[PDB]
């Protein structure tokens, strides 16, 4: 008999797996919402703001009404290239953002040590992808990396058609913090990755008033091999891809149908991505320079470091946020967590999504959720920044790994307003003026340097319809 080979690997479940970390394609949890777990890891955060700031520009009538296909073109083409080289160093790629990716390896405890030096390899090397590359003139195209490692909490949220998930936890700050202390190519250790990690592989250097560290370099000793001490690694990666599959870059892209699995995993995607995958529209239909309305919710807890206080918590929220977004279309994007705040970038707007007053309507959904998430138990402070104008809107990252993102300068104006005007409801000019709603439902504010935008043009808070 015949032989035919390529086992088929196109189905349905493996796209949306592409969606999704290995976290969730193999996290087998229990139904209940909250759901909580808890483990040990070494994390990356990829500072990606230097090249996705690109965005702006691609607006322009340089690019004749292709700014979005170009535009996701060259992002995927720099974000692939990072992807891979996690994807084969081990790791397990989070989220996506506009302005960065968090990768993790999660790894019982004893092997924290060496896989910290994996986790630096493999970081080293992304920067080694960019160290000539620009366009142009501007080789602003470089990367920044903040490393992390220990305790991390896993938080999955939702009802019985979405689920979200993070991961939180000092770690998880920690990364955040490391991060933004990178220059460009920089790699940072937070102090606790620092103090686990095989200090003979690596020269560091002080962090001014920082106990965070750079790595200068990596000088293995003498009779070191990389790929031998990295093949011992593979003995506690559970996924990577070996045997007959060493030639793929995730288990993921082998995933059978399991219609129980699939029920689990389209939980975390998108409806219109699900029409995508389904073939039930264009492959391309997603990828926009878009006019939407972000609201940008960030939601503060009492007991920043309880995680089994911040899961109900943020559960609770959810619940409301997503009925107040389904009565106008609002969709969220994505859900972030460092710093302890737990924000929900929200957008109205989306592709199939438009309907007139959106204004308004995301405005009055705004002062509903942060009048009922300021009633949960829990929860300290809730802020909302309310921004409107153009994005890009597309599938960001590569073939196996990516996922629907938003970029763009009204996606970080709103992100900034929540951070530097805490406890209120912001808008920016292009809502207060759009609304028509009268002016004293809002009041002036005063202009706050914030760092990432240049003129945000006056901002309101939203005051809402009555002086009470
Ligand atoms: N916490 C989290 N758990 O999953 N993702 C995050 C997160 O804050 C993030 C932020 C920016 C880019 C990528 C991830």
């Amino acid at each position: 008999m015949n032989t035919p080979k390529e086992e088929f690997q196109d189905w349905p479940i493996v796209r949306i797996a592409a969606h999704l970390p290995d976290l969730i394609v193999y996290g087998h949890f229990s139904p209940e919402r909250p759901f909580m777990d808890y483990f040990d890891g070494v994390l990356m955060f990829v500072d990606i703001s230097g090249f996705t700031a690109m965005t702006e520009k691609f607006s322009s009538a340089m690019y004749m009404d292709r700014g979005a296909e170009q535009l996701v073109e060259i992002l995927n083409y720099h974000i692939s290239a990072i992807v891979e080289k996690v994807l084969i160093f081990g790791g397990d790629i989070l989220k996506f953002a506009g302005d960065a990716l968090l990768a993790l390896w999660r790894v019982e405890r004893k092997q924290l040590k060496n896989i910290i030096t994996v986790v630096i390899k493999c970081s080293l090397e992304i920067h080694g992808l960019f160290e000539t590359q620009e366009w142009e003139e501007g080789l602003d195209i470089r990367v920044k990396i903040g490393l992390a490692a220990g305790h991390i909490s896993m938080l999955v949220f939702g009802d019985e058609t979405h689920s979200h998930f993070l991961v939180i936890g000092q770690a998880v700050d920690d990364v955040r913090l490391a991060q933004n202390m990178a220059q460009m190519n920089d790699v940072i250790l937070s102090p606790n990755c620092w103090q686990l990690c095989d200090r003979s592989m690596i020269e560091i250097e002080s962090v001014p008033d920082q106990r965070a560290v750079k790595v200068n370099f990596l000088k293995p000793p003498p009779n070191f091999n990389f790929d031998e001490f990295f093949t011992k690694c593979t003995t506690f990666m559970h996924y990577y891809p070996s045997g007959e599959h060493k030639n793929l870059l995730r288990l993921a892209c082998t995933l059978k149908p399991d219609p129980e699995l699939e029920m689990s995993l389209q939980k975390y995607v998108m409806e219109s991505i699900l029409k995508q995958i389904d073939n039930k529209q264009l492959q391309g239909y997603l990828s926009e320079l878009r006019p939407v309305t972000i609201v940008f919710v960030n939601l503060m807890f009492e007991d920043q470091d309880k995680a089994e206080e911040i899961g109900p918590a943020i559960q609770d929220a959810y619940m409301h946020i997503t009925s107040v977004l389904k009565i106008f279309q609002g969709q969220i994007n994505k859900v972030f967590m460092f710093d302890k705040g737990c924000s929900f970038l929200c957008v109205f707007g989306f592709p199939g999504e438009k309907v007139p007053d959106e204004l308004t309507h995301a405005l009055e959904c705004a002062m509903d959720i942060f009048d009922f998430c300021s009633q949960v138990h829990k929860i300290q402070t809730v802020s909302i920044g309310v921004a409107s104008g153009i994005v890009f809107c597309g599938i960001v990252g590569h073939t196996v790994r990516h996922e629907y993102t938003v970029i763009g300068q009204k996606v970080n104006l709103a992100a900034r307003m929540m951070m530097y005007y805490p406890g209120i409801v912001t808008c920016d000019s292009v809502t207060y003026n759009g609304s028509n709603l009268p002016a004293y439902f809002f009041k002036e504010l005063p202009k706050k340097v914030m760092k990432g935008v240049a003129d945000s043009g006056p901002l309101y808070q939203y005051w809402g319809r009555t002086e009470k």
